[PDB]
């Protein structure tokens, strides 16, 4: 078995390698990369997403989100509170600013530090989930925009025709801001490109051991499981490297750095936060290896959750039995 350990491989792929996205997943996969839940892919030397980033500043962020937290250092929920509509030069500007600016630090490590031992004191604003890409229309290769979409791979896999679209979001992050434990709707895999800017640290389970991380966050957020046996889809739980390391969830750490992909596999529960002021760009994608997953995927039906139009026909086709429950959580 390729990979035991379950460690966060990280892949250099030449050129010629790659020209298929698909085929260097199926690859990665061959080496046991997705039993990390997490992989870091550094582009081949020739490649770049776009010629400059010098025209980004007009990009709206209608619904910038103040994250505050509640809750001790290593085990805290936050909430999105919505502020007024600000440009991507007006963000930057804030990112940078003496209140929300990167501290001084050492290196990665002691940055990482002062993130668990200082997050919940300080509420950044995220611009998150804004629908758009980066990539240039003439990059050909891993432009998260022209992959495949989610509908065809089941209309491939499984002979049905479904509605919905798939299409990338825009990430603005800036110190502290923070992405919660979570996998994927319907424990999809999903690619990030961080475009520009600050790193982003990221933390992952295994697939193998998500059931660990749902168990001990069910007894770390004891109120939140008892509203919802899927909370942890609610995007809203942190849990320290430190309170996983106590209580002996497998889990491994990485830092993404501007111009490298990150690929998250189904069912790896991930979480993470932002050095400093970035733009990634993220989207969903399936392969035949996803179909079972998706099958078996927790569902939230409590409301919380709330998510787009195309998840519908994936519960309708692949969890008929949840259908009309998760719906009503919908509506
Ligand atoms: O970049 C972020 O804030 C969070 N991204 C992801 O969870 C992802 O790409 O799956
Ligand atoms: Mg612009
Ligand atoms: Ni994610
Ligand atoms: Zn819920």
């Amino acid at each position: 078995a390729q990979n035991p350990n379950c460690n966060i491989m990280i892949f250099h792929p030449t050129k010629e390698e790659f020209n298929d996205f698909d085929k260097y997943i199926a690859y990665m996969e061959s080496q046991g990369a997705h039993r990390a839940g997490l992989a870091k892919i550094i582009p081949p030397k020739e490649w770049k997403a776009r010629e400059t980033y010098d025209n980004i500043s007009e990009i709206l962020i209608a619904t910038p989100l103040q994250q505050v937290a509640s809750g001790r250092a290593g085990v805290f929920t936050q909430y999105h509170k919505k502020k007024k509509a600000m440009t991507v030069g007006e963000y930057r500007h804030l990112a940078n600013s003496k209140k929300y600016q990167t501290p001084p630090h050492q290196n990665f490590e002691d940055l990482e530090r002062k993130y668990w031992k200082n997050r919940i004191y300080n509420s950044p604003i995220y611009g998150a989930d804004i629908s758009g890409s980066l990539f240039d229309e003439n990059t050909k290769q891993w432009n998260l925009g022209h992959l495949g979409t989610i509908q065809d791979l089941l209309e491939k896999e499984c002979g049905v025709v479904i509605e919905g679209v798939n299409t990338p979001y825009l990430y603005f992050g800036m110190w502290k801001t923070t992405f919660a434990w979570h996998t994927e709707d319907m424990d999809l895999y999903s690619i990030n490109y961080l475009h520009l800017g600050e790193p982003k640290t990221w933390y992952v389970v295994p697939p193998e051991h998500g059931q660990r991380l749902e168990r001990l966050a069910r007894e770390l957020f004891p109120g939140s499981s008892r509203g919802c046996g899927a909370f942890l889809r609610h995007k809203v739980a942190l849990i320290s490297p430190t309170v996983l390391k106590e209580n002996g969830i497998p889990f491994n750490r990485i830092t993404q750095e501007a111009g490298e992909f990150m690929v998250t596999f189904p069912y790896g529960y991930h979480a993470g936060f932002n050095h400093g002021f970035n733009c990634a760009e993220a989207i969903n994608f399936a392969t035949p290896r996803w179909i079972d997953y998706g099958k078996m995927a927790s569902q939230c039906s409590c409301g919380e959750a709330r998510v787009t139009f195309s998840m519908d026909a994936f519960v309708r086709i692949l969890q008929p039995e949840r259908y009309d429950l998760w719906k009503r959580g919908q509506d």
